[PDB]
């Protein structure tokens, strides 16, 4: 990783199953998906015109997916209506997956803190949602992103070298 | 592989089938072929003039191959006469085989999706072509052709050293 | 160059000049364009946001422009209506404009030749370019394209480091 070895990073556990998976027939419904996150280190042995020919880019979430995702990770919680769910879409706009499970995480876990000290009502309020907007990271740089959408446009051109 | 270890690249694997290789009287009609695709990093030991003496390169393919390749890659489909299969070769100049079969799976899977997309006729015309013609890429560099088309006229100087 | 000093490629008559540059005024119509080929060596002191601000990238020539080249670098010369202008540029694509300028030079060099050898009729045929047309040169690589136009998506970065 990172440096490298002096040659390939082959493994006699990565050309046993790409010999495996060429000996099935074509008319078999399996369907094999890979993923990874790093694609300049992996073997073009599997990329061969054969075992993985498409290769598909997976983008940063658009604003379609991020009020979707925040619907979604508190499908279980008494959210109250005071919040808009497409405004927090609307000021996220370089964040990642995590970073938006993330948000919604630390305003559940502010809330559920208040909830408990005021025994000494059990709603999300937007300022709970306030305080995690500005704790907010990013869990990715800047560099490596148009090193990923460099990839996606050139991309046969690292088949077989 | 690509920068080695500080010796030869030789193994116990090679060197008990270059030896196997020479117990066989030349009157057997048995004939072994072999293929690389970086001949610059073999030992010369299966190299030796008496295992492998004649070297035959391989370039790339020419018009009346390119012609071939497809009306090859596409015999079990309803091609219709309305496209050019020269005419396709005649674009193509600087392509390999890959790049040439990748051309006609293009096409031919969005032929293929239009054919179910009009159910809401089967047949693969001229702009079906067309679109694949703009998305081709190129599997091969051009600094690695000179470097295989040096080794081509001298190569009887890499035995022995 | 290539490799490069241990700092900037700054100069003393770089720095006066992009000085000069900008005590002129808004309103004078003097307009100073610049040309390079290695876009990545280059100080981003004069590539600051108000003396170089737009960056334009020009890509290789296409059809319309190949066949137009053709058209006029031989303009005083007595071709004759046998060959086809646009046919040339039907197999030429991925040469530049000094391989097409040479392919002509090539043609009309071996055509006045024969022209004089005769004398122990003056007008180039469609075999002259035949010949010109298989000697055929690329006077980029592969390699350098792609670095080319991954420049031009992404180039905002690069203002500022
Ligand atoms: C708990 C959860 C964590 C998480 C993460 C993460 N970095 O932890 C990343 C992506 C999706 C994630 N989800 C998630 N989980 C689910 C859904 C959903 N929304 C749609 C979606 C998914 C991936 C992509 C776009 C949009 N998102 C959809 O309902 C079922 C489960
Ligand atoms: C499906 C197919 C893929 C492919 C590839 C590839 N990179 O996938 C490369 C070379 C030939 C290929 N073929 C192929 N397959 C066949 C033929 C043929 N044409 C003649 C030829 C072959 C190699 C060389 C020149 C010309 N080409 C001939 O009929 C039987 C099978
Ligand atoms: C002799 C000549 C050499 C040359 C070269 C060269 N590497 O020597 C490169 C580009 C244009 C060149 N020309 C050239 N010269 C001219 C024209 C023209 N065609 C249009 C054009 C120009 C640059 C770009 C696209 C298309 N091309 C147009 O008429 C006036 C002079």
């Amino acid at each position: 990783g990172n440096i490298g070895d002096g040659g390939g990073a082959a493994d006699r556990v990565i050309n046993q199953i790409l010999t495996e998976m060429d000996g099935m027939s074509t008319k078999k419904n399996v369907f094999i998906i890979g993923a990874t996150n790093r694609p300049d280190i992996i073997d073009p042995a599997i990329l061969r015109p054969g075992r993985l020919d498409q290769l598909i880019y997976i983008p940063l979430p658009d604003e379609k997916s991020r009020v979707a995702i925040l619907k979604a990770n508190l499908r279980k919680s008494p959210v109250a209506k005071d919040v808009d769910l497409e405004f927090l879409a609307k000021m996220t706009n370089g964040f990642s997956g995590a970073d938006l499970t993330e948000i919604c995480q630390r305003a559940c876990k502010l809330a559920i803190r208040e909830s408990i000290e005021s025994e000494i009502v059990p709603e999300i309020r937007r300022d709970h949602f306030e305080e995690a907007m500005r704790f907010a990271r990013r869990s990715v740089s800047d560099n490596d992103i148009r090193k990923y959408e460099m990839f996606a446009q050139t991309l046969q051109q690292s088949r077989g070298f």
